């Protein structure tokens, strides 16, 4: 029973939800995101919205969010076990790494940020509020949906048998994940059955797996099948990363973690790029380059700032790996 | 002889303007920024707005922009000598540098980006349209002004004799400026008279100038006195950088360039941090931390996402160098 075997069953309305991990003090930026989701798709195809916080939500936060969302909303606090140091982690060591990296890279000195990355990597998908669902669409605060979305995306994913959907890709700052690749490759050598014969390795590596090109999918935007994270393959991959310690001794983000897994554990035709969904998560945009799609969906983004084909993005690498025909003027973005 | 400050004191309604370098394809983001500036300050304290482009602006662009700005607007094209490779730059060497750095750092492979950095560093303050002014306020597309601004800021700079005003500070990616610091220190070594005896070196260095801590002020937001860039010290400095080659052989940004000059050539009390102006330039915010200021000006940002005192920001370094007392809750931003 392979990884896909755990996913194909979920292939009449799909069981799905939007999911948001957020802080009380980010209310204004969250309300702005909700307004975008509501006007661009949620009024048309309603799905419940799950809100998660490592601390309890204030009544002010809940009242404002409940009022702003038109479909059903659910608020949850996450378990102490999913947001706290594991017994095998040396906290004094973790504290020194933080202090030393405070000014070295973004969130380098942040204690809470690392707990968040670990949370998004191995726990959000098994929070009690997501168990009844098969699909989720992650939404962060201060986001923009630049265009109308006129079809149910979960329905679409379900009918087309897609597992992982994304919009923005990029090269990770390596100082942030020094030993992530080595750790992941050792896992695969130990568990060859988990490496799909038709995987997307070429997106992650230019040398047949020897080294990592640092490419990954942005995690702030994800529309995916929860059964992937719930598979033995992913569960065992996360546990290996957890025990190695990178989430705390380095600054492993959930994005490169979700990406390496999706790209290695699945037949590559299970991964999908929503070239049609206009989106912004500071500081980058995914703006539809197809004029018909851009105009029919009343996109509000400047096509000229689409990040997809810019050098530091991994859109080119993704297109070549999938054998997708890149848009006519894709090279302009490398100027 | 005549010092750097001798060139500025005379300018102490002031002759001022907003100034925007921008592309035709960034129209929607530009109009967005304009609406913010209009609503938060320009309709109350009108000042002329200058727009610049290395290419001619389209009629669609000028029409939309002319209508959106309530004060007088001026459109200008850049002299080609302020946006092209100087005769001493080896273009093949530069092309190779770009091709290699394409996927290494943001804008690594971009040719236009480097000309933009050189433009903001040594020429925007020489454009014909800025000749009649003593002050400028730089504004970029996709910006937000979170709060109302209830005083004329140029007037305030003049009356308070300030030269350089900013909102966000951050650590530069060293990979883009490997030899910038060394080039700058040699300049000072040969021109000790341009080093103000009461400067802000401590913001840039933790070891009395031996090395650069990489701190700089974000140039997308600047309210400054043009006469600073017009002074002999800055002209000579820019010329030194221009001949060293870094704008094209590395990826020198104008922000670090403007910052090293301001922090070394001026008495430190001439640099000013606008703790009261709410601002966002993807992906960081400057959000008024003072309650009365935040409320009185109806700020729209989440105080909890203020970047100022985050580790990777240089607000801490800035306050300590100026001797400004940091707000009580500054450490929370380091969690
Ligand atoms: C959990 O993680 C913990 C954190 O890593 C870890 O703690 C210990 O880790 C190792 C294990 O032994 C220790 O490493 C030794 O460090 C000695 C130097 O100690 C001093 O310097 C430390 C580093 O300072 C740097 O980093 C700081 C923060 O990052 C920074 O602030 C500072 O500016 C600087 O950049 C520093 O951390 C120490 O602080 C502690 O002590 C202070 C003074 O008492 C105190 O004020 C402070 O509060 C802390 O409590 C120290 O200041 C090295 O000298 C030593 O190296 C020698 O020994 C090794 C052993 O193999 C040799 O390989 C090496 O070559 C050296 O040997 C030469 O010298 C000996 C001397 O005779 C000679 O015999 C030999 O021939 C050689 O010539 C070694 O590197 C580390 O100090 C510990 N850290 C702390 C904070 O406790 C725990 O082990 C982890 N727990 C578990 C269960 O694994
Ligand atoms: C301008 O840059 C080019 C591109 O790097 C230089 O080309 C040479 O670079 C190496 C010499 O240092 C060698 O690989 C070759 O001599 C040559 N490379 C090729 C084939 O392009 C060139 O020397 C530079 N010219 C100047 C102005 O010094
Ligand atoms: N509850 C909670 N959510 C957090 C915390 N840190 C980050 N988040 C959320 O996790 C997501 C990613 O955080 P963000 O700060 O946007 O990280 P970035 O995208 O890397 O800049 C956002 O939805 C945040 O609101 C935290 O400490 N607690
Ligand atoms: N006219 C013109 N403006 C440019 C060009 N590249 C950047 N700019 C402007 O320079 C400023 C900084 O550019 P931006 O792309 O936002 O750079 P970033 O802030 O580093 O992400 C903005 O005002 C842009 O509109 C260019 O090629 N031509
Ligand atoms: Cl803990
Ligand atoms: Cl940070
Ligand atoms: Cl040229
Ligand atoms: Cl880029
Ligand atoms: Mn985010
Ligand atoms: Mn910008």
């Amino acid at each position: 029973k392979t990884t896909m075997d755990y996913i194909t069953p979920s292939f009449g309305k799909p069981k799905a939800c939007y999911v948001t991990l957020v802080r009380n003090k980010e209310l204004k930026g969250l309300l702005s995101s909700i307004k975008y989701v509501e006007n661009k798709i949620n009024k048309k195809f309603p799905y419940p919205w799950v809100f998660l916080n490592d601390e309890p939500f204030t009544e002010e936060f809940k009242e404002a969010v409940t009022k702003a969302v038109s479909s059903e909303v659910k608020f949850g606090i996450l378990p102490k076990e999913h947001w706290s140091y594991p017994e095998w982690i040396n906290q004094t060591k973790a504290a020194e790494i933080r202090a030393d990296a405070a000014t070295k890279y973004i969130y380098g000195g942040s204690e809470s940020y690392r707990h968040m990355c670990r949370y998004q990597s191995g726990f959000f998908w098994r929070h009690e509020l997501l168990e009844e669902y098969d699909w989720y669409w992650r939404v962060e605060p201060d986001i923009k949906l630049y265009c109308d979305i006129n079809y149910d995306v979960f329905k679409w994913m379900q009918e087309n048998e897609k597992v992982y959907g994304f919009t923005v890709s990029i090269h990770e700052y390596e100082v942030t994940i020094p030993t992530l690749w080595q750790t992941s490759m050792d896992f695969i050598k130990k568990n060859p059955e988990y490496l799909d014969e038709n995987n997307l390795m070429s997106f992650l590596s230019n040398d047949n797996g020897k080294t990592y090109n640092l490419c990954h999918f942005w995690s702030n935007f994800e529309i995916a099948n929860l059964n992937l994270w719930r598979s033995p393959a992913y569960r065992e991959y996360f546990d290996t990363l957890d025990h190695q310690g990178g989430f705390f001794y380095e600054r492993w983000g959930d994005a490169p973690v979700h990406s390496i897994a999706a790209a290695l554990f699945l037949p590559k035709d299970k991964i999908h790029y929503f070239s049609d969904i206009g989106y912004h998560h500071p500081p980058y945009d995914n703006c539809p380059l197809d004029k018909e799609v851009y105009n029919s969906n009343n996109c509000e983004c400047d096509q000229g700032n689409d990040f997809t084909f810019q050098g530091y993005s991994c859109g080119k690498e993704y297109y070549d790996a999938q054998g997708l025909v890149k848009p006519k003027n894709w090279k302009k973005f490398r100027e």
